[PDB]
């Protein structure tokens, strides 16, 4: 049995525990409950090797700040989230979350992950944003910032149409198999 460490980190909404369930259970969450958290598990086939994939799910609220880096040790792949409806997600990314994720995880791969990539082209969302002069985040500003941080990939999912979901633990299932080699 092939096990490996999955912690998924990022701003309060921006579509961590979705992605999990969607992922792992395969139902988009009918409630929105903010995460404390949660431990799932995920079966991976990639490159004909079955990996037990523990997802760890943690709190994007700052108020939990103090108890989030408790899920970090024996990490063998972060997922550093943001929504593509808001590029204030993106800029916590490089401001908040790569120092956090690079404290209690040095030598570990990273994948970038922009969640609700279903909001990019919705006419109510871009319609929204308008009101305040934000336009959702471009594959390219997902690209910038995955380069700056340093992480070895930027996959854009929605957990709502499951766009992209299997791609993100697919790559993070590789990931964490080059980490450790036992
Ligand atoms: N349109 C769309 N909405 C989504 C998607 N994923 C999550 N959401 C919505 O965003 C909100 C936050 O979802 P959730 O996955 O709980 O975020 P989170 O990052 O886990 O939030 P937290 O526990 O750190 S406070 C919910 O209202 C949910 O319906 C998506 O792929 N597309
Ligand atoms: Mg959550």
């Amino acid at each position: 049995e092939i096990r490996r460490k999955l912690v998924i980190v990022g701003d309060g909404a921006c579509g961590k525990t979705c992605l999990l369930i969607v992922n792992s259970k395969g139902t988009f969450p009918e409630v929105y409950v903010p995460t404390v958290f949660e431990n799932y598990v995920a079966d991976v086939e990639v490159d004909g090797k079955h990996v037990e994939l523990a997802l760890w799910d943690t709190a994007g609220q700052e108020d939990y700040d103090r108890l989030r880096p408790l899920s970090y040790p024996d990490s063998h792949v972060i997922l550093i989230c943001f929504a593509i409806d808001s590029p204030d997600s993106l800029d916590n990314v490089q401001e908040k979350w790569i120092s956090e994720v690079l404290h209690f995880c040095q030598g570990l791969p990273i994948i970038l992950v922009g969640c609700k990539k279903d909001l990019r082209h919705d006419p109510k969302t871009i319609e929204e944003l308008h009101k305040t002069s934000q336009k959702p985040v471009t594959p390219e500003q997902g690209e910038e910032v995955r380069k700056k941080i340093g992480a070895y990939k930027y996959l854009e999912c929605s957990a709502r149409t499951n766009e992209g979901v299997r791609e993100v633990f697919e790559a993070a299932t590789r990931a964490a198999l080059l980490t450790k080699t036992h």
